[PDB]
């Protein structure tokens, strides 16, 4: 017995706020939080407790300390089978990494449709509003392995497996609408450009470097997604906060055989919110495991990520309509032609127990559909459809990775596939083939009908000859990318030119970061001269004069497109820095606390050491972290008790903590004294629009500090920053 | 053509300093350097100028844009072999990374001993001075992935595989001279407990987490290693800048048969120097790839990475005069005791071509001995000998791992073994087996002897029951730890205190820091009670009286345990920020340059944006990078030259330049007007040693800055940074 005997060592089975209690695994955090496929996990769920240490064979062990040897210093012996079946298991531990997507963080959760969807889609799962179907959900970025930082520039992956009645249904998304490229055959091409560069494995998630800018300044159908990825879309504050997209026109078809085009939306009911560049470039410092570990902090706190499915459907007499083609991945459908209809919610509410077993085995595939949804012939969807499968076979050891406990389907499977590495289920059917007499042709063939009936494309027509050909259709590039562009707010596009300007300050070959110049002078002459600028290059009197690209079918913006154009705030799961002294007035302290835990937001009590303070009145403040432990990069906020200010205003730790918030554009909250701390910022006397000052943390001080963490950040303070050393 | 007109995309073939020129493949860069490894690669090297494209086959492709489709809109075709092909090769890219050091770096080199050592040992490449052994070398870091950062906190791996006449042997050693556990069986126990924590695998590349802290409280052996961790050791400037250690004690066989003990070591000869916290960690964030860039430029430079090995040697019989066992891993030779021969020197002098052929799949094994060499009894060493064999069957795909080009050998090898998955070799031997008349019995076993003779083990004698038992030689765990304490300089000595306390501030459970506390408290009082005053922990009045452990071997201290109490400073490759305006000084410049010139010293020359500025004599000067793109973090010391300072003195970004470089204890230096940038950190008019100023930047400015380089930081100033705001 080594456990504490207080049991301190174990955390709560209740829902907890972040930092207040050490993390767990997900079925002993929150034991009574079951569905469907985490009940079917049962079966391979091992505890420990109570049980003796053994091999992999069921010996129990005596000594799990010592090898066996030829005297206490003598050599180790051949026939420890013990030493040697543990350093063996141990070898073998590692399997390889997702070969894009490696960095990702997944949680189980439940879809449930808002109504029946049987007029446009027979698919089981969205037939019946009392229908609830599993999912499992993983996010990532793109380019780095699996030990790489979250809050990189990247784009992101969100990827759905929904356990249905009538298969599984992965829907593999990622967080912007469109992608770089047009067809599957350029897809090594592209991600070998965004990798590290193969001589010597740099830069890791990164694309600021030249093998990335060269392709994209010759390969313009990419400059769509690029300026998604050099916007603040680029940088999520969380995976609650971004938004989700399945990008390719996919069918649905209902049970009279009409099809009906579909693209798939996520909308995050958090609200859409992203971080700051450098902020950003400093969490991958600090916490490199920031998205996960929110991920799984809010899980446990009941903030569950919750996200609203919807669709933007297009009749298939309405195929041609457009200014650009459906099947083109790289353009986007603007939600001002055509509305997302909103169709289901998502709750994401239990943590895995195991992360290998159930996050690095899972295995999503966008081949994975079921009656009541076809394909399309975007001609990079059509290629993943023989990707995953294949990556699949050599990552996960074989083609019995359905078989792995959180690939399972929960509806029934059976068939005439047999063996294979890794075979779990013992099939006792006398036949391995069809058509057989020997057990009557069992498993069956089930015809198409309107629900539970066998898979059947959709006899789409085809005509043409075989060709390795491009549709004259997709070949326009620039008009997406200024759509984008124009919807954005001015700090929005501040942010671009930056994101544009720092990543090509680091493309060594200048040559290069003039062609992709040229490409921005092509999209938006105000965008392509402030980059310019910022890169010491003179556009030319040809630049100057490019005409911009057409509207996209009469628009001039959509505001759907900017993060912040439309206020969608909301503060439950974020976090404030309570900055404290050696004398904090406790009135501050219990106002702010509990104004805080009305809202769901939460609190982090800083300070110089670890241990306790003592307020004003005698009350004993526990501490969550110092200055430098937390720093303000991790927090939404921060706010400044009045009390002994003297005791933190000479530390240069507390000031720095303020000044990077102030830079980092956050709200930031002074009271009584804690005004001292306006000379670290330069706030002028009569204050400022974000920081919120008063006599003391009571009357309007939490509403109106909690106004201004609805708006996210302080925009208005952007010209502001330049002058502060931070 | 794609290429730029002027031929800028492609890096000179000649030395070139950090960002002159692209970084590129080592046999391209490089072309004159060979040895005999690089030659042998040439049958796999593979170019690309002038060559068609084509697949796998040998097929010529026609277009490599574009999918087969039934029409230009069409669906893909399954007859796209040239498409298929493509996708499986990329689908299959991944293999397992390394189960530890997985994030590492390599380069190839040579090796030549100074005088032969046949008198010690028989290994032949010990045997002349005049014969060179090719050598690859990968440093590593432990415990993240191979995507996580350079600049963690870890120990570092110092692998080198030597190329020689009688057989490959690789030397796989590390960066302090002694492991964290004793017996092999422990090390799956230790390594799960560091790596990430199973439920939601947080943390990358730290071992600030509850389970490893956990580990080490209930397993004093750790306490050593733990306190070499803490320390600035784990935070090196480069691999250049680091010592190495093979940590087991192993025997040299001369050709008498005479058995001597020896522990390895490496010698930098640029000297030894680590970060300061602060900047590591956020050096992970700016730049996660900077040992891996700084090692692949100092190559690219000619500032080639040297070493010396050295010997420490005990007679057979002292084997039990010491206060500690010899066998145990935990344990170090005091050089004080007995001092390290120097043995030959090591340069590495080439890059790789492919990161992935050749670094990746390299693999080293301390098993990997050749004649003259043997183990010992070291029950760590004992267990890593089965453990490499075992982990490269799976990493690398099978028992044929030796037929991957790095890993071959250069001297002949023949063998009765056949077959295996990607086996390379066509054996024409009639026989498979031995002994064997249908080839006359051959290859043939060779008797030991002098030279070129057969591998036979030293006949140790051994007495001893079968047990499973820890020696009780090894069960002292305080004596180690205190005299690494004691060895350091009081910086060194507080960077430990500081160290464990913001690692263990970030342990949730609070009775795991008040049992690592009680174990400082076994090493040291003064240490144990500083790390407990930042955690809020009070000592107890037993813990104030626990008697401290025995000095080792009467020795009360050891300089050569310490980072930086004997100068070996040196300045070669070291590379200085240069801030410039937009009206520099050139004959500021002139100097700096050429003093730093003459020293091997690199520059880089930063402003508020890219392209050019020109100098006050029309000097057109091209920028390396921003002031917030290329940060103080990555360079070694600041200089500002005179020039338009207004242009710059009000930058943000510029005085946090300078309030960063000051508070990681950088030498800064201001010549002329810029010393007006003496305000942002507060250095008085009379000035502080650490700062260089002057009314221009002369001989003598230049020589006081260099001398500061040399003792790499400025620790006087510690006492002043904790009030900068930065
Ligand atoms: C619209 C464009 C695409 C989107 C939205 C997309 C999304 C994703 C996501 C989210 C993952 C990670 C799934 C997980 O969490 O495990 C992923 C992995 C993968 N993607 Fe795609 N992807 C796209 C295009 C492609 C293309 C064109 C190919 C190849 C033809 C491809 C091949 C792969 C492979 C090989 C993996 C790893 C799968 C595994 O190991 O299980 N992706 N992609
Ligand atoms: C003195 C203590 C040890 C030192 C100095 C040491 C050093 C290293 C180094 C430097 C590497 C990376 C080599 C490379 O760059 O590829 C490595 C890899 C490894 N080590 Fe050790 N190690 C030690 C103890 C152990 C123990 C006790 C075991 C297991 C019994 C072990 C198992 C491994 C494994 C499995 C690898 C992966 C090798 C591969 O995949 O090629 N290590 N170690």
């Amino acid at each position: 017995s080594l456990a504490p005997e207080d049991g301190s060592h174990r955390p709560a089975a209740e829902p907890t706020p972040p930092g207040a209690q050490p993390t767990a695994p997900g079925s002993l955090k929150a034991p009574d939080t079951r569905n469907e496929k985490l009940n079917s996990l049962e079966d391979v769920r091992k505890g420990s407790e109570n049980y003796a240490l053994t091999t992999n064979q069921g010996v129990r062990i005596a000594d799990d300390q010592n090898s066996l040897r030829a005297g206490s210093r003598g050599p180790t012996l051949l026939e420890d089978f013990i030493l040697r079946e543990k350093i063996t298991h141990f070898d073998h531990e590692r399997i390889p990494e997702r070969i894009v997507h490696a960095r990702g963080s997944a949680a189980h959760g439940y879809f449930q449709p808002y109504k029946s969807l049987s007029d446009i889609t027979k698919a089981d799962f969205l037939s019946d509003p009392n229908k609830i179907t599993p999912v499992f959900v993983r996010f990532s970025t793109v380019q780095g392995g699996a030990g790489s930082a979250d809050t990189v520039r990247d784009i992101r992956g969100f990827a759905t497996k929904f356990y249905t009645e009538e298969g599984i249904f992965d829907l593999v998304g990622n967080n912007t609408p469109i992608f770089f490229i047009q067809d599957a055959h350029k897809f090594p091409d592209f991600v070998h450009a965004v990798k590290p560069e193969p001589h010597w494995a740099i830069p890791q998630g990164q694309s600021a470097h030249d093998t990335f800018w060269d392709y994209v300044s010759l390969q313009p159908e990419t400059l769509h997604n690029v300026m998604w990825a050099m916007s603040d879309r680029g940088i999520p504050r969380s995976y609650r906060t971004m938004e989700g997209f399945g990008i390719h026109t996919f069918r649905l078809i209902n049970a009279e055989g009409k099809a009906t085009f579909v693209r798939f939306h996520w909308k995050p009911l958090a609200g859409k919110a992203s971080l700051v560049w450098d902020e950003a470039q400093k969490l991958t410092g600090r916490d490199p495991d920031f998205h996960r570990r929110e991920l799984w902090e809010a899980i446990e706190a009941g903030d569950f990520p919750e996200y609203e499915l919807g669709f933007q459907l297009i009749p298939e007499e309405d195929e041609f309509k457009f200014d650009f083609d459906l099947l083109d991945p790289t353009k986007l459908i603007p939600e001002e032609l055509v509305p997302v209809q909103r169709v289901g919610k998502m709750v994401l509410n239990r943590n895995p127990d195991n992360f290998f077993a159930e996050n690095e085995q899972a295995a999503f595939h966008p081949g994975h559909i079921v009656p009541g949804l076809d394909f399309t012939n975007d001609p990079l969807l059509q290629g993943r459809l023989f990707s995953y499968t294949d990556t699949q076979i050599s990552r996960l050891g074989g083609p019995n990775f359905h078989e792995i406990p959180i690939n399972r389907p929960t509806c029934p499977y059976h068939n005439f596939q047999r063996d294979g590495m890794h075979r779990m289920g013992i099939d006792t059917n006398p036949a391995n083939y069809e058509p057989n007499s020997i057990n009557d042709n069992w498993p069956r063939e089930t015809p198409p009908g309107p629900k539970r009936g066998g898979f059947e494309s959709y006899q789409e027509r085809v005509e043409g000859n075989k060709v390795r050909e491009r549709s004259p259709s997709f070949g326009e590039y620039y008009s997406h990318p200024r759509l984008f562009w124009l919807s954005q707010t001015p700090f929005e596009q501040r942010h671009i030119v930056d994101g544009f300007s720092f990543i090509l300050s680091k493309v060594v070959r200048p040559y290069i970061r003039e062609r992709v110049v040229d490409q921005l002078a092509h999209i938006d002459l105000t965008l392509a001269q402030a980059v310019a600028k910022n890169l010491g290059i003179e556009l030319t009197d040809d630049q100057l004069n490019i005409t911009p690209p057409p509207d996209v079918n009469g628009l001039k913006k959509d505001p759907s497109l900017s993060l912040y154009a439309i206020p969608d705030g909301d503060v439950k799961g974020r976090v404030v820095a309570i900055l404290l002294n050696d004398e904090v007035r406790s009135a501050d302290l219990l106002a702010i606390l509990k104004a805080l835990k009305a809202k769901g937001v939460h609190a982090k009590l800083l300070y110089s050491r670890m241990g306790e303070v003592t307020a004003d009145d005698g009350t004993v403040l526990p501490i969550a972290a110092t200055f430098a432990g937390a720093p303000s990069l991790t927090v939404d906020a921060v706010i400044v008790p009045c009390g002994n200010i003297a005791d933190i205003a000479d530390n240069g730790d507390a000031n720095y903590y303020l000044m990077e918030a102030y830079k980092h554009l956050k709200p930031i909250a002074l009271a009584g004294d804690a005004r001292k701390f306006k000379a670290t910022i330069k706030i002028a006397d009569q204050g400022e629009e974000g920081i919120v000052e008063a006599d003391s943390a009571d009357g309007s001080f939490m509403d109106e500090l909690l106004t201004l963490m609805a708006a996210h950040r302080v925009w208005s303070r952007i010209p502001k920053i330049d002058k502060i050393p931070a």
